[PDB]
């Protein structure tokens, strides 16, 4: 079946807020969230109910909106960085397990390209 989702706290990880954070979550996330194409990335790859059961078979580190807006609404990052990487592999995950041009690619290069326009500028 699927494996447990990413971690969304972590004790052991030190917290912090910075001004590009707020914005990741309050700009650039909530407006991604309203997008037509975002609803396959707003939680976890359901491999089971989706009938991929090779998907955790080939993407072993998993990521998805759902996961970033809980770690930025838990403070779980410490810098921007980290959350455009996790955005980032979301978007790579899909591009390894699926090929140029299926439907879930258009739209997570939809997505990338809006997310790309909105982190072109950060706040202070
Ligand atoms: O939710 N989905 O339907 C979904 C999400 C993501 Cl991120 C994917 O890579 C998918 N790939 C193939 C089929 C469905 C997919």
């Amino acid at each position: 079946m699927n494996p447990p989702p990413p971690e969304t706290s972590n004790p052991n990880k030190p917290k912090r807020q910075t001004n590009q954070l707020q914005y990741l979550l309050r700009v650039v996330l909530k407006t991604l969230w309203k997008h037509q194409f975002a609803w396959p990335f707003q939680q976890p790859v359901d491999a089971v109910k989706l009938n991929l059961p090779d998907y955790y078979k080939i993407i072993k580190t998993p990521m998805d909106m759902g996961t970033i807006k809980k770690r930025l609404e838990n403070n779980y990052y410490w810098n921007a960085q980290e959350c455009i990487q996790d955005f980032n592999t979301m978007f790579t995950n899909c591009y390894i397990y699926n090929k140029p041009g299926d439907d879930i690619v258009l739209m997570a290069e939809a997505l990338e390209k809006l997310f790309l326009q909105k982190i072109n500028e950060l706040p202070t």
